[PDB]
């Protein structure tokens, strides 16, 4: 089993106990640690924060403490957009520039692989031609990593990708059967199914549909997303089930209607540390005072409300349920977005350090013995 965990290079800017620093990294928590994010400059892999090189040293330095650990560098992410990917994959020349730069960069900074986080080929401004061009990029990288291993004698660089759960994005961008052959593993972003972009409450990451749902909505759940990727050709062993250590929040139209599917007027109030309306870290919801926690019976996940605020999130129990699910489906492991949104320092939830991610590790039978 794998436990793939994302580090984010902006968590260092949060205030107080929420500030995530190198000391908070645990070398034996996860099997694979992925650094979010690198960017691109003139079609070449590049850093995005002023101190990334310092953090790379710390991050990859964890392997001294745990030599089994593998690290990857993720390129892209939501905020990065699509244009630079589009321009880079447009020509064989630009792809070659990128691929060669990636190999040199990963070797220079001691990463074990690259995680592709283009959000997304064929959508968010990216043209339809990018679906096949993404397939080619994945192939170019896989083949070049294979060649570098042969020439250098070093262990081959890993290639993974973070991929969307919704059919609209999947079909616009991803030749699933083709790319799955060339990726070492596939990080399924089984979250952000619902959020304050909608005008009714819905859960960030429900396991199953609700009985009331129909149409496309009935596929906006973890089980449907997993089945989608499997049926379209991803080997179960390569599919890694993403898990969110955050929730998505709403302002309710009325404090008297707190159901799933109740009218909402917009994003929930920003959290005191994360300061982003519409999301909350686990450590910002786990210890809500004077609130009412509820479970969505069909969907196997909790929500919580207080006055006109409503949040769908994941807890220890829902993580257990989801690991039982992934094991039943024979998947390759779990992925987590993100280290810094769990109660990494044990300051809030009275559950010790990393209560959610330690649950994944335990349920996957990955505890260091
Ligand atoms: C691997 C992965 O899930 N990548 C995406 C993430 O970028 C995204 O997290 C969001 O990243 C933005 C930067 O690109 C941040 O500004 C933003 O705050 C952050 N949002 C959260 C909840 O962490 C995650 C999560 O939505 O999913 C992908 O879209």
């Amino acid at each position: 089993a794998k436990l793939v965990c994302y580090f984010t290079n902006w968590a260092q800017y949060r205030q107080g106990e929420a500030r995530f620093l190198p000391k908070d990294l645990d070398p034996s928590l996860c099997t694979h640690l992925i650094y979010a994010f690198a960017g691109m400059t003139n079609h070449q892999l590049s850093t995005t924060e002023w101190n990334d090189e310092t953090l790379y040293q710390e991050f990859n330095g964890l392997k001294k403490m745990n030599p089994k650990l593998k690290t990857l560098l993720a390129i892209g992410g939501w905020n990065f957009g699509t244009q630079k990917f589009t321009d880079m994959v447009a020509t064989a020349n630009n792809r070659q520039t990128f691929v060669n730069s990636a190999i040199r960069f990963l070797r220079k900074y001691s990463f074990d692989g690259l995680d592709l986080d283009w959000e997304y080929p064929g959508s968010q401004g990216s043209p339809a031609v990018d679906k096949e061009r993404f397939t080619t990029l994945v192939q170019d990288l896989a083949n070049a990593f294979q060649q570098e291993a042969q020439t250098s004698g070093k262990e081959r660089l890993l290639l993974s990708a973070a991929v969307p759960a919704g059919q609209t994005y999947v079909d616009a961008g991803y030749e699933v059967d083709k790319i799955a052959q060339n990726l070492d593993f596939v990080n399924l972003m089984a979250y952000d199914f619902h959020g304050s972009w909608e005008k009714v409450t819905g859960h960030n990451s429900p396991l199953y549909k609700r009985q009331e749902e129909s149409g496309a909505a009935a596929s906006l759940n973890v089980d449907a997303a997993v089945q989608q990727w499997l049926q379209k050709g991803t080997p179960a062993s390569k599919l890694i089930l993403g898990m969110p250590t955050y929730g998505r929040s709403f302002t309710l139209a009325s404090s008297s209607d707190t159901r799933v599917g109740a009218p909402a007027t917009g994003s929930g109030t920003p959290g005191p540390f994360t300061k982003e309306g519409g999301m909350l870290a686990y450590y910002e919801v786990c210890s809500w005072k004077g609130a009412t926690k509820q479970r969505i019976q069909d969907q196997k996940v909790p929500y919580i409300f207080r006055d006109n605020q409503w949040v769908g999130f994941d807890d220890v129990e829902s993580f257990k349920t989801k690991v039982s699910y992934l094991k039943q489906k024979g998947l390759g492991g779990a992925m987590v977005w993100a280290l810094d949104l769990d109660d990494f320092a044990g300051f809030s939830c009275n559950q010790g350090r990393y209560p959610l991610i330690q649950t994944l590790r335990q349920e996957l039978s990955l505890v260091p013995r």
